[PDB]
């Protein structure tokens, strides 16, 4: 028996359709599972609305981290400006049957579900621009000095539509987030969206979220992850195919440089030597975003040829923004305020 029969063997609450909690919430059903717990849909009798309840796993390490999440959600939800409306709203939280429960405003499907719905053809450049703009505005809000919040797990599954037929989005899952100067983990971010500084074991700041955004925006237009590594070695090799070897000044300070690269007597770096015969990656920097995006050939896979809103000029602007978001140097990587001034967003 776990938690007196209330929990399964993975620390999760065994959800039961129709259950009424605290003479207030009427559980409709389980609507998602993840590493930190479950999200159920529930009707709130007192406020008379549908809400999403995240039931955190009944396990100390999960509980203690989720408490950092709550503090951050409360700090974001109360901070004064209107940019705060890109962040999901925590309505309240309580303990129930030894689980921490967070009650959220109801939202629709995530950006991954949207892509799946197009059969991974990708969404239009116009829709991509709308998501990009909203996300940069969310990132500008997190960068406001009082908050200085690093999300740490930006990816299509954590950006949700408010309404399934409309373009407005919100960011969820601050379960791994921290504030600048309160960093506690080293292996963070989903692998495909993971930044080079984290791969390399280096100190990291808010710039890691802009790296993830760049990866996300390409994926949303092409339908396909930009850097789809099966593990860390493979993830760094895939980044290198597109962007080249990272600059000497970063690798010279990187504790995990030698997991992926080796230093030559001249002071320059290469990828680590591999078995004779064993070709697997394109040579450094020869997989061009120019071709992935199909800038001059009708978009990703030619699928946008002779469509409105997908001109060569449009694509050149989009490509420039993306490369500025995928700068290897977290100190010169484009910051949210300047990204919003990019010609890609001109009216
Ligand atoms: N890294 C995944 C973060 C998600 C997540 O979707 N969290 C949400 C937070 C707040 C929220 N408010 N409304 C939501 N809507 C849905 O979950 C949903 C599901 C299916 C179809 C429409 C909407 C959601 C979802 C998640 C999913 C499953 C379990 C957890 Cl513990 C977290
Ligand atoms: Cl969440």
């Amino acid at each position: 028996v776990y938690n007196d029969g209330y929990d399964d063997d993975n620390y999760d609450y065994i959800v039961k359709n129709g259950e009424k909690w605290m003479d207030r919430y009427e559980i409709d059903s389980l609507i998602g599972k993840g590493s930190f717990g479950q999200v159920v849909k529930a009707y709130d009798r007192v406020e008379q609305e549908w809400v999403a309840i995240k039931i955190i796993k009944n396990k100390k390490a999960f509980l203690n981290q989720a408490q950092i999440e709550v503090r951050l959600l409360e700090l974001m939800n109360k901070h004064d400006t209107e940019m705060k409306y890109y962040i999901v709203h925590l309505k309240r939280h309580f303990m129930f049957r030894n689980h921490l429960c967070l009650v959220f405003e109801m939202l629709s499907y995530n950006l991954y579900d949207l892509l799946r719905n197009t059969n991974f053809r990708g969404v239009s450049l116009n829709l991509t621009r709308k998501f990009a703009q909203q996300m940069c505005t969310a990132l500008l809000f997190l960068a406001t000095p009082e908050l200085s919040i690093i999300h740490c797990d930006l990816k299509p599954e954590n950006i949700l539509l408010c309404n399934p037929k409309r373009s407005a989005i919100k960011i969820v899952d601050f379960g791994s987030s921290c504030q600048l100067g309160q960093r506690i983990y080293q292996y963070i971010q989903s692998r495909f969206y993971r930044s080079p500084e984290v791969l390399l074991g280096m100190p990291y700041d808010l710039a890691i979220d802009m790296w993830s955004l760049g990866c996300i925006l390409v994926e949303m237009h092409t339908g396909e992850p930009l850097f789809s590594g099966a593990n860390e070695v493979d993830q760094m090799n895939k980044i290198v195919e597109v962007l080249g070897i990272p600059p000497a000044h970063i690798l010279d300070q990187a504790p995990k440089a030698r997991k992926f690269f080796e230093k030559l007597p001249d002071g320059t770096w290469n990828l680590k030597k591999t078995k004779d015969g064993k070709r697997e990656y394109k040579p450094p920097g020869t997989r061009k975003l120019h071709n992935i995006l199909g800038v001059e050939t009708g978009g990703p896979g030619g699928r946008r040829a002779g469509e409105s809103g997908h001109t060569v000029a449009d694509y050149l602007k989009f490509k420039d923004l993306i490369l500025r978001m995928l700068d290897y140097d977290p100190k010169t990587r484009i910051q949210p305020y300047y990204a919003l001034q990019h010609s890609f967003f001109k009216k």
